[PDB]
RNA sequence: AAUUUCUACUCUUGUAGAUGUGAUAAGUGGAAUGCCAUG
DNA sequence: TCCACATGGCATTCCACTTATCACTAAAAGATCGGA
DNA sequence: TCCGATCTTTTAGTGATA
């Protein structure tokens, strides 16, 4: 018996708030005269310049370390193959433990505990490894022991510039700590070595082995192209794709040579490219041979390896040098232009072209690789000139035509034979386009260069000159200048004499593009330190001398106080907590023991003195300092904390590995009494009440006890401080005072406050002071950003500002992570079966469509959110897309989409949470592959497929309603928690709390009245005999005389090869070819019923736009075309199947394909709908154009509805199950069987 | 037509909703340019 | 499979864009600096 | 030239069933 309001305070969530600090008094003067802002700007610049040096040291240690790795890989290969062949759970855990073993084996080289290495280099690697995460990378001691990087004196001075400020690199350290770590982290060296690169190498090895086994005649070829690449010269082409060579494939250079072996060296522009592995695979594919088909059947693509983590990328391919500045590019192109007019190239080209217009053209030839380009630029189609020449060679003569077309691809043609093959329209089009191009070039040379390159117009005119010159170069590359044919030697020589100086314009074009499309520089905020090695890392009153960041509250306003260092020392300035009635600021007092799991052993067991006492003698030791009463450290407690093994005996890892529940329980009990009397005895924690703690033997584990213990030691009090002391503190410069500010703290604000402002007010409301549910955290950052009725546009960028970023944590009383959250949600859904279901369909046309269904599948509300607050976000986002791709092609600025997508997604998120709190329903969302959504966003990033999922998860993880009371469930004190804690999409399961991930196939293309899908696939129906065979499988066809319709009967025990093999429930189908007459909707608008939209096929494997069709009209036109009598209602199929002409059979398969076509779309006028081919058993032929609200209006509403009944299946399967866990998805066959059972 | 920041309006120098920051690393996808074969 | 309408394999720039980790700290301990 | 204050650094380690 649980409630909907019980889903609160499940787990901690961490957020960050941003504010603007307004200076108070003359403190803005005090930071200005002291010169801190420029000092932090130079410090950030120094850090940015020092980062390449320090990870140069990191890369040096890496490539010195993992070069010595030599391991077997057969166990991991067998584990991967076993898990891939049989996808069971225990095989998965075997794969994880093998991957962890190999990760530890790789990491031991960094650690220095590697078995195969001898002891001296082991201790050298260990003591060098001890220095990458301390101050040892700046004193040069690591540089002395590790290989001689030998940073120059400039970088030595740069390292001296960070003297006594190594804690600024502290966040860097935990960054690089993930590089050298083995706990399965995606930003680690051994995770990439084991889990990422090794399966790819195994795949390459296996596909190479089966490709050699299938066809070995290509075996020599790869060795040959290996001699083309000239790398791995001491290795065999079989040995490279063997497992042990992977012991070489760790350094960046070796994987670079592997990827370049797969790709091939690319030389400079103009010359050919050295072919590689995938190149020759594609070339063998494109032969249209039987060998091409068999290599097409197996996979025919080698996969490149991922880059190493911290290393840098090189190549053997040609790299084009980049233009350093805009002045250099405009100056160099001005000299290029002047040297080009000095060579009088334009009149030279005019001379050549009036020569080709006035001499015979049998002695001038055209290269065979440009016939398609000339055909596409000249005529409307690229296949015009090739087919014209092919038919002309036929007419001047089956097999002979094939050798003719084999000769056409590689033999160069003289241009008169093309003129005689084509028409004179080709000649005049050629002459006018040459006129157009040389007039463009003339305008290019006549027009002067722009003065600068800072704005768009100069960029676009320079682009215009460049592609005019380049198009002249392309037009120059049409002719076959080689003396292999009978080209005129003088004209060939002068065409080289123009083309060799037309060649560098292409490289100039690429250089200008590489300089031109750079992102324009923008002013960026940077971190302030205020000459302090640790700024605002904590709020504690002991560290308030060191961190120097405290807060004041003044009659509802909030202030940040910073204590600067006086004369380079820590001036311990304090205040007097006067009585409450005195006017003044209210200082917050912070009492925080950070985390007992790391403070307790550090402050009591992991000291130097206790260890020095305990190695030499075993007697227990009293500890006196920082204690009211000295605490006793016994032998067994230190053995529990330091057991010289990974499983600590109070940790449940020891209980899981061993099974001694009694000893683990007693060890846990003793450890809990030890931490109890330590918290009693310690100076900081002796004033904290600990009475809510249960007896020690009643505690299940360490994590639960820590979760209950943690929010007792977090405390905030408030003490009134005299105002005059604070004003003398700021006026003397001893205190930097700032005011936290946003939009809602202005005096003119009278509406509802922001959600972040609600969190900030809930932080300091006395209810949260009584019981801390939300918590102020440490590590608060300060940033400075330089500058970039009456209404001011972009007023916030007019002046330089100070910004404050502060982390908070909501649901602090709850545990850090939830336990069995999905079990709780399954329990609540099992106790509440009547809950609604919200189908969300994300699309590319209308984007987001919602449908609401009840427990019985009745529609409650359906909506397409193209227009929210009467604003068409879809159309605006589409035109933003159109101008983004237009600006990309025009070398303009590219902008961003994230802001507008975030605004529209915020509107739709508020809508769906409004309906969520109104209906207490669950949402259902289609499971989509990452590759599919990535390709969909690639063809059109108008779709929000992957972006909206993150916003839904983030909003449903921590949910606060602004209109709700604070103390009520859903307010800022008890926020709603309806989804699992977000970890990563890889470990995101099929169900995250109230959200479900349902399979994507077969949701849109389904009749909701009968559950009908198309059981055929039309790709298998290609030949005429296949069409006749499939026409044999139908039962019979009858012409209705009342309504003029056609009824075709079908049983799925026929046409099995032409069926897709998806057996539905209902064993009969009656396809209805309804008469194409005009019906009316609920609005009464006329519309012709049963019409279809079919793409217009141009020729074989060629399709254009789409055209409407009315299947009964052309069908009866077919029957009166052949003279078939059908008004008697006889069996039409045996009457028509005897006619063996292919045109007839093609017509009826076209009509039955069109009536079996479900999704009927027309984007030109924009009608999207479906028209069910099978009549409902109550005699209804469904069209969604009827606009009846009980059924979906359009096809995407239909898809969202079917996703909703898929979720209905999911919760029915939840109800009948007793394990309180969902099934691992559903299959298509069970889904369509279930919906056919429900419908009919 | 204003905002910690973003989106949408202008009745109030504002309104409605959203807003995990910093650091690091990798990957994806576009556009242009070439080399090579295909309809 | 869900989506379709000039291409496939690569190579080099440039751009946005996504995902995946880390902390979300006070005290212990060492380095340093001013005193006799 | 060696001690006592003090400022900077780094450090500590949990979660799953009777």
């Amino acid at each position: 018996m649980t409630q909907f309001e019980g889903f609160t305070n499940l787990y901690q969530v961490s957020k960050t708030l941003r504010f603007e600090l307004i200076p108070q008094g003359k403190t803005l003067k005090h930071i200005q005269e002291q010169g801190f802002i420029e000092e932090d700007k130079a410090r950030n610049d120094h850090y940015k310049e020092l980062k390449p040096i320090i990870d140069r040291i990191y890369k040096t240690y890496a490539d010195q370390c993992l070069q010595l790795v030599q391991l077997d890989w057969e166990n991991l290969s067998a584990a991967i193959d076993s898990y891939r062949k049989e996808k069971t759970e225990e095989t998965r855990n075997a794969l994880i433990e093998e991957q962890a073993t190999y990760r530890n084996a790789i990491h031991d080289y960094f650690i220095g505990r590697t078995d195969n290495l001898t002891d001296a280099i082991n201790k050298r690697h260990a003591e060098i490894y001890k220095g990458l995460f301390k101050a040892e990378l700046f004193n040069g001691k690591v540089l002395k022991q590790l290989g001689t990087v030998t940073t120059t004196e400039h970088e030595n001075a740069l390292l001296r510039s960070f003297d006594k400020f190594t804690t600024y690199f502290s966040g860097f350290y935990e960054n690089r700590k993930n590089v050298f770590s083995a706990e399965d982290i995606s930003t680690a060296i051994p995770h990439r070595i084991v889990q990422d690169n090794f399966p790819k190498f195994k795949e390459n090895c296996h596909i190479f082995t089966r490709l050699i086994t299938a066809v070995p005649s290509l075996r020599e070829h790869f060795e040959n192209v290996k001699k083309a690449i000239g790398i791995f010269v001491s290795t065999s082409i079989e040995e490279v794709f063997s497992f042990p060579f992977y012991n070489q494939l760790l350094t960046q250079t070796q994987i670079d040579l592997y990827n370049q072996l797969l790709g091939g060296i690319s030389r400079e522009a103009g010359t050919e490219k050295i072919k590689g592995l995938n190149e020759v695979l594609n070339l063998a594919i494109q032969k249209n041979d039987e060998t091409a088909h068999i290599i097409a059947s197996l996979p025919h693509r080698f996969i490149p390896l991922f880059k190493q983590i911290l290393s840098d990328r090189n190549t053997l391919s040609f790299i084009l040098e980049e233009f350093k500045s805009d002045e250099e590019v405009i100056q160099s192109f001005c000299k290029y232009k002047t040297l080009l007019r000095n060579e009088n190239v334009l009149e030279t080209a005019e001379a050549l072209f009036n020569e080709l217009n006035s001499i015979d053209l049998t002695h001038i030839f055209i290269s065979h690789k440009k016939l398609e380009t000339i055909s596409s630029a000249l005529c409307d189609h690229w296949d015009t000139l090739r087919n014209a020449l092919y038919e002309r060679r036929i007419s001047e003569l089956k097999s002979a035509k094939e050798k003719v077309q084999r000769s056409l691809k590689h033999e160069d043609i003289n241009l008169q034979e093309i003129i005689s093959a084509a028409g004179k329209e080709l000649s005049e089009a050629f002459k006018q386009k040459t006129s157009e191009i040389l007039s463009h070039a003339h305008a290019a040379l006549d027009q002067p260069l722009p003065t600068t390159l800072k704005k768009q117009e100069e960029k676009e005119i320079l682009k215009s000159q460049l592609d005019s010159l380049l198009g002249l170069y392309h037009l120059l590359d049409w002719f076959a200048v080689d003396e292999s044919n009978e080209v005129d030697p003088e004209f060939s020589a002068r065409l080289t004499g123009i083309k060799l100086e037309m060649e560098p314009s292409l490289s100039f074009y690429n250089k200008a593009r590489n300089y031109a499309t750079k992102k324009p520089y923008s002013v960026e905020k940077f971190k302030l330190n205020f000459q302090m090695p640790t700024l605002a890392s904590g709020w504690d009153v002991n560290k308030e001398k060191n961190n120097g960041a405290i807060l004041f509250v003044k009659n509802g306003l909030y202030y940040l106080g910073i204590m600067p260092k006086q004369k380079g020392r820590y001036k311990a300035l304090s205040f007097e907590p006067t009585e409450k009635t005195s006017e003044g600021f209210d200082k917050m007092y912070y009492d925080y023991f950070p985390d007992a799991a790391k403070m307790i052993p550090k402050c009591s067991t992991q000291l130097k003195a206790v260890t020095a006492h305990f190695q030499t003698h075993t007697t227990p030791i009293l500890l006196s300092n920082n204690f009211i009463e000295p605490l006793e450290i016994t032998k067994e407690i230190y053995d529990l904390n330091n057991p010289e093994k990974e499983p600590k005996k109070f940790q449940t890892a020891y209980a899981k590995k061993t099974g001694d529940q009694k000893g683990y329980r007693e060890a846990l009990c003793k450890w809990i009494d030890f931490t109890r009397d330590f918290l009693s005895k310690y100076t900081k924690t002796t004033s904290i009440d600990l009475s809510s703690l249960r007896p020690s033997s009643q505690y299940k584990d360490l994590g639960e006890y820590y979760a209950e213990l943690n929010p007792l030691l977090y405390h905030i009090s408030f003490q009134r401080i005299a105002e005059k002391e604070i004003m003398d503190a700021v006026e003397t410069g001893k205190l930097y005072l700032f005011q936290i500010y946003n939009k809602d703290f202005a005096k003119g604000h009278h509406g509802k406050p922001n959600l972040h402002t609600l969190y900030w007010t809930g932080l300091f409301s006395p209810e949260n002071l009584a019981k801390t549910s939300i918590k102020l955290n440490g590590q608060a950052e300060l940033f400075y950003r330089p500058k970039s009725h009456e209404i001011i546009k972009d007023r916030r960028f007019t002046s330089d500002k100070f910004f404050f970023h502060v982390p908070i944590t909501l649901n602090y009383q709850a545990a850090n992570s939830p336990s069995k959250f999905n079990q709780r949600v399954n329990a609540y859904l099992k106790e509440h079966p009547e809950t609604p279901i919200i189908g969300i369909d994300r699309g590319e046309r209308n984007l987001i469509y919602i449908t609401v269904i009840d427990s019985t599948g009745k529609i409650l509300e359906q909506r397409s959110l193209n227009t929210i607050q009467q604003f068409d976000y879809q159309k605006k986002l589409d035109n933003r897309e159109k101008e983004r791709v237009a600006a990309r092609q025009a070398w303009s600025v590219v902008g961003t989409i994230k802001d507008l997508k975030q605004g529209y997604l915020s509107q739709v998120i508020h809508e769906i949470v409004d309906l969520m709190i109104h209906y207490q329903a669950v949402v259902v969302l289609e499971n989509l592959n990452f590759g599919f959504k990535s390709k969909r966003t690639g063809i059109a990033e108008k779709a929000v497929y992957q972006q909206f999922e993150k916003m839904l998860i983030d909003k449903l993880n921590c949910l606060v309603l602004k209109d709700y009371p604070a103390e009520k469930v859903g307010g800022v004190l008890n926020p709603y928690q309806l989804t699992d804690q977000f970890t990563s999409f890889a470990k995101m399961g099929t169900q995250s709390g109230f959200l479900f991930y349902v399979p994507a196939p077969y949701t849109s293309k389904i009749d909701p009245l009968t559950g009908f899908v198309d059981p055929f696939v039309w790709k298998t129906i290609k030949n005429h005999e296949s069409r006749k065979h499939f026409l044999e499988g139908f039962d019979f066809l009858h012409y209705d005389v009342k309504t003029g319709d056609f009824i075709l009967h079908f049983k799925m025990n026929r046409n099995l090869s032409f069926q897709r093999g998806l057996p539905g429930f209902m064993p009969a189908w009656d396809i209805v070819f309804e008469k194409n007459e005009t019906q009316f909707d609920a609005k009464g608008t006329p519309f012709i019923a049963g019409k279809r939209i079919v793409p217009v096929i141009e020729n074989h494997r060629f399709t254009g736009r789409y055209r409407d069709l009315y299947p009964a009209n052309e069908l009866i036109a077919l029957l009166e075309e052949k003279g078939i009598v059908f008004r008697d209602g006889s069996n039409i199929l045996p009457k028509l199947l005897e006619n063996d002409d292919s045109h007839a059979i093609d017509t009826m398969v076209a009509l039955i394909r069109s009536v079996l076509q479900m999704r009927n779309s027309n984007a030109a006028t924009g009608e999207d709908y479906i028209n069910s081919p099978v009549r409902d058993l109550n005699g209804v032929c469904f069209d969604s154009r009827f606009q009846n609200p009980e059924w979906p209006m359009d096809a995407d509403a239909n898809g969202a509805y079917h996703i909703a009944l898929k979720g209905q299946l999911l919760l029915n399967h939840l109800k009948e199950s007793k394990d309180l866990k969902l099934q691992n998805g559903i299959s298509n066959q069970d889904w369509l069987a279930y919906i056919q059972e429900l419908r009919n």
